[PDB]
């Protein structure tokens, strides 16, 4: 067994990127926006006509790959060309964030979920949905705050929304600016090989999943020799109020010495690159940062602040349709393990 310690890069070749460009240009004048229905309705057929055939192959494969060899993260190195000038300066924060300027980029992030294939969702537990694509932006506000919208995160990966029963099953990060030259840090469940019996504690349902007295879960989950993993570093094991009994702390503790030494943070991502996570096996982090700087033989270089667009996707409507909002189907209203919000 090659056991996976890194992700899979692939390199984007600029006919590639032109195709993308000139098929999220066209998505645009025939659609106007990546949440109109009648795109969102026709979204998978979208993706496999316009998709360069080599990205359509590689996110085929990954969404059905669970196997011991595969990572569950994939760098796509150069995807689109980002324009630093026309972008302008990064806004405060992400409420400031022009989607008219984003909406290409909501086009292309889509059809790589639409190839998985996989259908691009919105939580309520996350900006009250804030729309299938989220600028993720450093604000000074919350710079040392434990979310994304912090600078200062150091040593800690996490899956997406490890405190719900229906969390995203795909992630994409794509990464329009990283002047400060933050790490992108990557965690797989895969990493750690053959089933072992600090890994196997973990499938028990005695683990506090506290919400961004409470339900517990099990982290390891799926099948029993090649799991799927719900894990948060920072809000199960070094939260104070995390309340989880000494037996739970105990298994995370001993899990979380065997996963620090495989977390990956070789990858510092590009402005154009798209990292695409399988939530179900790889666990994503940021390093620490001071937002809008970065330091160069011992003197400091003032850039432009931190900028990357996040999408979320489901594999499946069906099984999360007791969680949906009637009227839209793409709406999850979950607020923890199975709770749903109370409006
Ligand atoms: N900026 C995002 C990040 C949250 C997910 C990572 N902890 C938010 O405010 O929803
Ligand atoms: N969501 C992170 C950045 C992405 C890093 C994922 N490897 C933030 O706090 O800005
Ligand atoms: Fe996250």
């Amino acid at each position: 067994l090659e056991i996976p310690t890194s992700p899979l890069i692939i390199k984007i070749t600029q006919q590639e990127r032109n195709i993308l460009s000139n098929v999220g240009n066209l998505l645009v004048k025939a659609f106007g926006n990546y949440e109109n229905p009648d795109y969102i309705a026709s979204l998978h057929l979208h993706a496999f006509q316009l998709l360069p055939e080599r990205i359509t192959r590689i996110l085929s494969q990954f969404g059905s790959d669970f196997s011991a060899e595969q990572y569950g993260a994939i760098v796509f190195q150069g995807l689109i060309e980002v324009d630093q000038d026309d972008l302008g300066p990064t806004p405060p924060n992400w409420q400031g964030a022009d989607y008219g300027k984003l909406n290409k980029y909501g086009f292309i992030c889509s059809l790589l979920h639409g190839a998985v294939p996989s259908k691009p969702v919105q939580y309520y537990a996350q900006r009250k949905g804030g729309g299938l694509l989220h600028a993720v932006i450093p604000d000074e506000k919350m710079a040392a705050t434990q979310t994304g919208s912090g600078s200062k995160t150091d040593l800690f990966v996490h899956t997406e929304d490890a405190f719900l029963s229906n969390q995203a099953d795909f992630l994409s990060f794509l990464y329009l600016r990283n002047e400060e030259r933050v790490p992108s840090t990557l965690y797989s469940i895969r990493s750690h090989g053959k089933m072992n019996p600090v890994m196997k504690k973990l499938f028990e349902p005695i683990y506090q999943c506290p919400k961004d007295s409470g339900p517990t879960a099990s982290v390891l989950y799926g099948n029993r020799e090649l799991p799927f993993i719900r894990f948060d570093a920072a809000e199960q094991i070094f939260n104070e109020n995390a309340g989880q009994t000494s037996e739970a702390l105990g298994n995370l503790m001993d899990f979380w010495d065997e996963a620090k030494t495989l977390i990956n943070s070789d990858y510092i991502p590009n402005s154009g690159d798209l990292i695409f996570v399988n939530n179900h096996l790889c666990a994503h982090g940021r390093s620490a940062f001071i937002a809008g700087q970065r330091i160069e033989n011992g003197e400091i270089i003032k850039c432009e602040r931190r900028q990357m667009l996040r999408m979320m996707s489901k594999t499946s409507l069906i099984h999360i349709r007791s969680v949906t909002r009637t009227d839209d189907p793409y709406f999850i209203m979950e607020e923890h393990l199975g709770k749903i919000f109370d409006l």
